């Protein structure tokens, strides 16, 4: 089997994507945010604490004839950007782009916290990252990827993600059509539960690459792009005017420059982010200080390839016995 779905950037600045889901019978589509750093498939849903219910579509596990209450199973979250969510599990059935799973865990939001209620447009998240991050307790349950591996042609998904464009999420092929010259593969670790794998290094602008081992790990659920304090000041350093501002929350640069690309590489190969894609534009409405795509790690604990770096990309995210991402340009 393979499945297709088409992935839409939720604001003018590709802040996060969403793919439309189907779950249950009849189906009940709310569009997802497919996080390649967790491993949870919640949603908004009919428990859902009404006063953190903005506008976004939910589960209602009542209306579907294959939902069961998964007995006793909890489950409760916290991402890197400090929100979280908590609630009980139901399993049903569950397709994305035409691939589906029968008894996937539904994890049923009871408490969000506000950045997902003032955030309208996304229904729930559902995890791409290994199944060993999972947070049902006392059973702890597989993501959708790992429930489908086995019906799967191949035990891949690829995420292609658009600048200020849709883009797609493929299971089990590689759309050979979808990028440019070769897919370069590098090696993965997966003993922090994440696409974890190692940069050879990077460039900023027209300059020369400096080879360096940066270890890191493929987000599609994180927004930027976040570095070792020394790579991502010598790249802003190449900006006029451009600083770090601890009021803000990081680099900022006048609204009025170009920013130069920034290069990173896969092995031998080398994949080019487009100066465009690192503008996230004024810090507030109206603003001439912009907010920079490029940020520091440091204080985070782990090196972040988010969605400034990933949708320069075609990338695989190869789920066989040892797993291994490949990164072609597009």
């Amino acid at each position: 089997s393979t499945g297709s779905a088409t992935t839409t950037p939720i604001d003018s600045l590709d802040d996060a994507y969403i793919t439309p889901v189907q779950i249950g019978t009849p189906a009940q589509t709310l569009n997802l945010d497919f996080d390649t750093g967790s491993s949870d498939l919640w949603v908004f849903s009919s428990e859902t604490t009404a006063s953190e219910v903005d506008g976004q579509t939910i589960y209602t596990p009542s209306k579907s004839t294959t939902a069961k209450l998964l007995s006793g199973a909890t489950w409760s979250i916290s991402y890197g950007d400090g929100s979280s969510s908590s609630g009980d599990v139901y399993t049903d059935t569950v397709s994305v782009g035409g691939l589906t799973v029968t008894g996937q865990a539904v994890e049923s939001a009871k408490k969000v916290s506000s950045s997902f209620t003032e955030d309208s447009t996304i229904d729930g998240l559902l995890g791409l990252a290994f199944s060993t991050l999972n947070t049902v307790s006392p059973t702890q349950q597989k993501t959708f990827f790992d429930n489908a591996k086995a019906s799967l042609d191949s035990p891949v998904f690829t995420a292609d993600l658009g600048y200020h464009a849709p883009g797609t999420y493929n299971f089990g092929f590689i759309d050979t059509t979808a990028y440019t010259g070769s897919i370069t593969y590098t090696a993965v670790s997966t003993k922090q539960g994440f696409w974890e794998w190692t940069s050879t290094g990077y460039a900023v602008g027209s300059g020369t690459f400096k080879s360096t081992s940066i270890d890191g790990i493929a987000d599609t659920g994180t927004t930027l792009l976040y570095l070792p304090a020394t790579v991502v000041s010598a790249y802003w350093a190449q900006v006029s005017g451009a600083k770090s501002s601890s009021s803000v929350g990081g680099y900022v640069f006048p609204c009025s420059a170009t920013l130069p690309s920034f290069t990173f590489g896969v092995g031998s190969a080398r994949i080019v982010i487009p100066g465009d894609y690192i503008d996230f534009g004024p810090i507030s409405t109206g603003s001439s200080s912009c907010f920079g795509g490029i940020q520091s790690s440091a204080g985070i604990g782990i090196n972040i390839f988010g969605d400034v770096a990933l949708k320069a990309a075609f990338v695989v995210f190869n789920g066989a016995t040892t797993p291994t991402l490949g990164f072609a340009s597009k």
